[PDB]
């Protein structure tokens, strides 16, 4: 058997827009008002305090009170169910697994459509850090346009040829894509050929910054190996533009992070490694994604 | 003499609202109609358009025309303008130097108030990628959310005693802080005692990670040596959680940074050097900023 995966909860269009109110209303509260939820969201039949009590229940939404402000926020667990409802709607996700890996700001899940094909979900996590020595509701924000980003960059590098998994859609803060069958490069113990894998790394940050970027997190956590030893990069969250006063630092940074790990785990070193001077640039990726 | 310093371009009242005007129109549109601005603006005499061209020839906002759409939006100069106008009326700012440095995502400028003592200020420039495979307006929120980060970090960290400037006040993308006498780390060619400025980098990693944070970008660019020989740091933009599952990579990273710019520079080399197992945590800052 494979990994397994659950059908999501069942969404009548009374708790998708309660639900949905409560999204709206925190784009001007940090708590959104019963009263604000309840004209947002106007239900035909108007118990919109029984339909919120149940999404608590949930964990989909959670009641707080401050001094003179008390209402509700959406959960983790809502902002989820919100993107995978609505990827669902289109036929891109039918069933959830548990989480399988991390990228430095995301969270990777396995999922399947109707027919049970297996894919990965990336549900991007920013605006973690709360600021009250002085609006915390970045995180709604920051998170879809992280996952905005990651589906632009990984559709421009797809269509380039470079070794990252095929993006099929995304919503809010999800992304689904290809799965790739394989190990991060940080659980692989042996490889019969590291010289070529290697290489594959190496080959990498030449083409991403002939292109114009540099990973600035480039490491064995986010490359998978394959069951053919090739490569796939699954995480960019911070590239840096080759035009960056300090590009070079950044550059030479993720080629000694492989080379550390290469000589670490398979006790391998080269000299056939980049220098920033060999970069002739090719694309523009770094100002514009197209 | 010092570094040269320009008195902010007067303002009428009138010509600060339209600007503002265009501001508060781009929390809902990427080109703000002319009628928007004019009714959001209100001006008494209504003289709005004449206003506007004199804005355009200032630079400090573009007219633009698509298929859907014509109007105005605020330029780089327009959002400096109104930060730094703010913080005038506050009495922080009265003139503005030439640039003299960068962080990872923002320009550093000497500035002066009204009795010509120095500061620094720095301007935080994000949203730079434009996005046109699949809004835009990104680049205010963004830089606002990065400025106010940096303040309450650098807050939060001077009161603990960290070696960081003394932060001062913040508006929208600027903030202005303690101007630090001295060189980045980068550009100094010798040093008497290099093991003592390896021992602060060192000891300002393990802080850092004790207050449960990872600095991500620690480098000779960040570090500023002052007249004694000790560093300040004056650039912290993509901080890391110690609760990060791969917490230990990024600290190692900052550590092998400053081992390698040391060798490089110096040819000092040293065992006095952290590991993450040494870290006993004694705060939450990359949770909570108080
Ligand atoms: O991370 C992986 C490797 C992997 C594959 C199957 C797994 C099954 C069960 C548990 C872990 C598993 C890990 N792939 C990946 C990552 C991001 C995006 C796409 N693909
Ligand atoms: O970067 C520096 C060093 C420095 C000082 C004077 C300079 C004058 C002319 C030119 C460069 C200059 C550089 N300080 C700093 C940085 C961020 C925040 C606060 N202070
Ligand atoms: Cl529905
Ligand atoms: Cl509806």
């Amino acid at each position: 058997g494979k990994v397994n995966v659950a059908k999501l909860r069942y969404m009548s269009r009374d708790d998708f827009r309660v639900l949905t109110a409560v999204e709206m209303g925190m784009k001007n509260h940090e708590i959104v008002p019963g009263s604000l939820i309840a004209s947002i969201a106007s239900l035909k039949h108007g118990g919109c305090n029984k339909v919120l009590r149940e999404l608590v229940k949930h964990k989909l939404i959670a009641w707080e009170r401050t001094k003179t402000v008390q209402g509700y926020r959406l959960t983790n667990a809502g902002y989820d169910y919100l993107a995978l409802k609505t990827l669902s709607s289109r036929q891109v996700v039918e069933s959830v697994g548990n989480q399988m890996g991390v990228g430095k700001e995301s969270d990777i899940y396995i999922v399947a459509n109707e027919e049970g094909q297996q894919f990965a979900l990336k549900l991007h996590r920013l605006g973690r850090t709360s600021f009250r020595n002085l609006h915390n509701v970045s995180w709604l924000y920051l998170s879809r346009l992280s996952a905005m980003k990651e589906f632009a960059y990984m559709k421009a590098l797809y269509e380039r040829k470079f070794p990252v998994p095929k993006p099929i859609d995304y919503n809010r803060h999800a992304v689904v894509m290809e799965l790739i069958n394989g190990y991060p490069l940080c659980q692989i113990h042996h490889v019969e050929d590291p010289a070529s894998v290697y290489d594959e790394a190496m080959e990498l940050i030449v083409k991403l910054a002939n292109h114009g970027l540099i990973h600035g997190d480039f490491n064995e956590f986010n490359l998978i190996l394959d069951e053919s030893d090739h490569i796939t990069m699954i995480d960019f969250p911070q590239m840096v533009s080759t035009s960056h006063p300090n590009a070079e630092w950044y550059f030479d940074r993720d080629v000694k992070c492989i080379k550390d790990f290469f000589m670490k785990r398979f006790s391998y070193e080269s000299e056939l490694f980049p220098t920033f001077k060999d970069i002739r640039r090719e694309d523009t990726l770094d100002v514009e994604v197209s």
